[PDB]
């Protein structure tokens, strides 16, 4: 549900985004190395293709992949809670099911211009919790996917700094427009709201010093999007678009690092993908199981946590 | 910088605290047991004391205690940059030096009314970062302590929830006073203003959830308290009262647990009061080091990492 | 319903208000000269006094003194839908009307200081549209008068420049504290909430240039009090506060000049006190007859349609 | 500046407009009968007409029409300070000077939609302060025209009730859509921006009755255009695109009514069309001097202070 980019000075870009949901979303980490044979589970005309780069990723009950970065510094977040109309699928083209749609991008692209070059070609047939694609790379560039009139509708451009799960983003860019007018030292929306957010995300996002040092950037692109994160508990059936934000994610680009925390534990931690070993030769499966609202506790570098396990079979048909 | 108090069934009384300074404070944790002598560090005639209480508490440069909870339930935040006169000392009363306030009030009371009883009739006079002393209990009581126009001035009910470093208290409830009347479903000031911080705090507090659940409400809390805190390397010097929120901490007064949360560091964890010896008999002085920017991470309950070290000496003279 | 004063240079001071209800107010004009007779209306302990300045005033219902100023630049608004708690009258006081307590200002005193001398020592109790009064002089000094728990209360200081028939003048000012923060060029509230009002009215007064050019700060200050006038027909049964403003007037203090404009009909005009004969030895007392809903127009210097009638009979008994 | 059409039952349609400039506009009324032969004074190939339908006018400079109505019901309002690119002007194709315009609109055409028939096919190229034209019918009509990168630009259609003079038009309704959020009894935009100004007029639009009353429906027309315009002088350089509300006419589309109001002036009439000769055979071109500032106050239905007058000549060459 709440997504921003932040652009520093030689290379140091960072994506957050914050998972917003009614419930659990029964989410684990997983670590998938290079060269893994996949299949789109969209029947016998699913899609078919082998992993270039490795990714670390944050599941979605263990049979989606709903956020994560790649080696190359390609990131994906797939937002919940969306106004889609997805196409009806013959089942004579190539399929993909959904659960996988994050992973087919994290997998085969290293930039989001590889990404879109490909996704407007025709084999981006999608199955079908609702879902869009938010997408970022380590030269600041940015897109989001999704399907209007059952139509896939792409906005790729590095100005698309923040994205949010509700409206559509043609709608999302006219709510925000009223703040431009406003500085946002003097007034600011403060509720939960996705207009709301995405006004406090983009000028807290411009307003991060550019300045190179990872420490600090990583300290205020987190801040950053806890502000913009849904308090727990505290919203009531009559916003059905809001949700109560259950985990976060910081993406570190250039070095290559996936920060998580959750809202129902004291719970934050990050991977170092420079320290996994995502050769085909060599590189396992790996998860690193968080537990039920993230009870399982880790810390640092969670790494040495990681534990070689089956991978999971994607939901589909 | 920002406080809040929860009050669900049950007792299930929660306060959370932001820190907000324009630089590193230096904090460590620090476990005291009872029965220590104390002094006040105002010269000849500072004020003395041996601690009925033993306590938890978050320091300010190891040099002072501006943080913290007892194991009676009582909780004090000593909240930075604020619009105090101090009363002058005369070397004749006795004196307390600031930087032990807080300390002197976990360490000699169990509940508000018994402080405010004791501060009312004069015990001694402060001795001078500018502080101001915020207090809550496990029955859901609060208070604010303040030095305007050189003199003591208390505020004193459960229904003082909500408390900002700026300006003073009785300003704070006035600018508080236009949003009684819009709903904070349609609209909450978003900045970082301590008026609009004040604003969502009261909001946020009366909407969590009252049910007993101990790890949803603190779910809950935390969520809120990151919510008000000030985004990180973000305000300019045109605002000369806001300030980076540095940490958080949440206690829990109920099961006395206190939580302490980095800005500057990805690491959260907290003290369990229960499994502490704080005994005259057999209980040490203790000290989590936390290093500059806290550095050095915990997670969980991080009691098996507190060390045996000598008390600091306060500041003052 | 809303007032307030401007003060420019070289005593170029003005007052200006909307009168807001929920009807017609059956609203004429009068001129007063010097040396009336009066009672009180409240029955045989009636106050009773000569007045020493002529006024020229707004009834309401010819029944009453509304709105007005005297020939010593004293102005009077009694503004309409307060919270009041007026005091029982035992008959054994001298006893005021409160449709003739505007009446007996405008009479009596030449300044606001001087009325607030002469009301603190209580000449009069006042008897029982619910009405407090608000006043301004050449000098740029204000005042309020109300009734909390039966009691006369007053405020009085040339920095209440801006008053509201909304909520007690003490709840009106606690309701503007958080605007103070906020540039009035950045955000202002907009709605016709009485703390809206309010704090529009604060900015512009204050932003209104105070070069000396009558007709320019006459401009300004009809723009601003039309600014923060209710819309016609708007206000719904959910906020009974709130009336649709039914005319304006704005007094020139240094020239003597009473503007009056109405809401439901195009009819705008003034009267020049200085051209109206106020003594006693040949002044006569004069109506100008706006009729129902003001449809009897007027323009520019309306002094000649001023016509000699008998003065109206004060409403309580 | 600001314009706006409120749609009442059984054809009460009216449009409002202020007028907005840093200085005076040198505005007079002028009524033009119907069978007048024009030319669009944009040298050898300027366009020709011969009017259909008599109008009455508000002029610039009295060399250019910036508002009024036709006998049929058209209604024209000319918005300065706008973000236009024209295009550049051969001298081969039929031109027409802008300052005309409005008055070919006027003179020819009886709806928007004939209006827009017509222009849509590009008759001519406009020659050339900055304008775009405004317009509505007495069937509730509306469309705007603009200059784009140097093309005619057209929205068509009767939800387009609101129109400012910034930005362009798309970009007002951008600026809108944050507030359909936003319940306009709970909170309102309340500064003079725009976007603000655009805010504030469609929401009370929307909520004035629908009621059969003329004199209702006007009154609450005149206060929310009254609400919506700029105060007087107190603009600042700072922000470009505000200026002072010079004066605001009112048309009522049913009556044939075009009513004025100064703001530098207390002077507010109106003309009433069907009292008006506009035939050819014995129809006069008349004027209603207002001076300077409009310090020539009429007041009622001025159609008798109309004196016979020599039309003209439009700016061009």
């Amino acid at each position: 549900c709440t997504r921003f980019v932040y652009i520093g000075e030689n290379n140091q870009v960072m994506t957050a985004r914050s998972m917003d949901w009614k419930t659990d979303v029964g989410t684990n980490l997983w670590v998938f190395p290079r060269g893994m044979e996949r299949s789109g589970e969209a029947g016998p005309n699913s899609v078919k293709w082998t992993s270039k780069y490795g990714s670390v990723i944050a599941s979605g009950y263990d049979v989606s992949t709903t956020d994560g970065m790649n080696e190359a510094g390609l990131a994906a977040n797939v937002l919940w809670l969306v106004e889609s109309s997805y196409p009806d699928y013959d089942g004579k083209s190539p399929g993909l099911s959904i659960a996988a749609w994050a992973q087919y991008v994290l997998d085969n692209f290293a930039t989001v211009e590889e990404a879109v070059r490909v996704l407007e070609k025709n084999p981006f047939i999608i199955v079908t919790a609702t879902l869009h694609l938010s997408l970022s790379d380590a030269s600041g560039d940015s897109a989001i996917v999704e399907y209007i009139d059952g139509k896939q509708v792409i906005h790729h451009g590095r100005q698309y700094q923040v994205m949010t799960n509700s409206p559509t983003f043609d709608e999302q860019l006219a709510l925000n427009a009223y703040w431009t007018q406003i500085g946002g030292t003097v007034m600011l929306p403060g509720t939960n709201r996705a207009s709301d957010r995405f006004v406090r995300a983009s000028f807290y996002a411009n307003a991060i010093p550019k300045s190179e040092n990872p420490v600090e950037a990583i300290a205020s692109v987190f801040s950053v999007i806890r502000n913009v994160s849904v308090p727990y508990g505290i919203t009531t059936p009559d916003q059905p678009n809001i949700s109560s934000t259950r985990w976060r994610t910081v993406i570190d680009h250039k070095r290559k690092l996936y920060f998580f925390e959750s809202a129902l534990t004291p719970n934050v931690f990050w991977i170092d993908m420079t320290k996994l070993d995502l050769s085909k030769e060599t590189g396992a499966v790996k998860k690193l199981d968080l537990g039920a609202n993230q009870i399982h506790i880790y810390s640092g570098m969670a790494n040495e946590s990681l534990k070689d396990t089956k991978p999971f079979k994607f939901l589909g048909l």
